[PDB]
């Protein structure tokens, strides 16, 4: 896979963010994860975690997987990086996202993220407390 440039337009919630990619505004949905909705338990904490990570980054990048690059709602589907650190992984590692929505052929980082979930669960963090 390849990292590509993007810039933050606006944080949205734990697993979606609005970015400018190739000069166009897009909502991105993070691959392979599910955060609680803002209205649910840990939702506000997941939103705040992803907001801080993307707002504090000097450099945002997106990395598309091998399959679909957009979903049925027109959201980009990607791995997002903040100063080199994967947001999708970091939210799972802190127990603020579950591994989810693992579709065949857009699942390059599945094992990396399942290892992060196992660690968060062993630590009883957040969702796993
Ligand atoms: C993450 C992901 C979500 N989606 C779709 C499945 C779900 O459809 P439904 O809306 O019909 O439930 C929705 C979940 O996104 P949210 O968790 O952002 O609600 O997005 C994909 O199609 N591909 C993906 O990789
Ligand atoms: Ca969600």
């Amino acid at each position: 896979l390849h990292k590509e440039p993007a810039t933050l337009i606006k944080a949205i919630d734990g697993d979606t963010v609005k970015l400018m990619y190739k000069g166009q505004p897009m909502t991105f949905r993070l691959l392979l994860v599910d955060t609680p909705e803002f209205n649910e338990k840990y939702g506000p904490e997941a939103s705040a975690f992803t907001k801080k990570m993307v707002e504090n980054a000097k450099k945002i990048e997106v990395e598309f997987d091998k399959g679909q690059r957009t979903d049925k709602y027109g959201r980009g589907l990607a791995y997002a990086y903040a100063d080199g650190k994967m947001v999708n992984e970091a939210a799972v590692r802190q127990g603020l996202a579950k591994v989810a929505y693992v579709y065949k052929g857009n699942n390059t980082h599945e094992q990396l993220l399942r290892k992060a979930e196992a660690q968060a669960k062993k630590e009883k963090l957040n969702i796993w407390s």
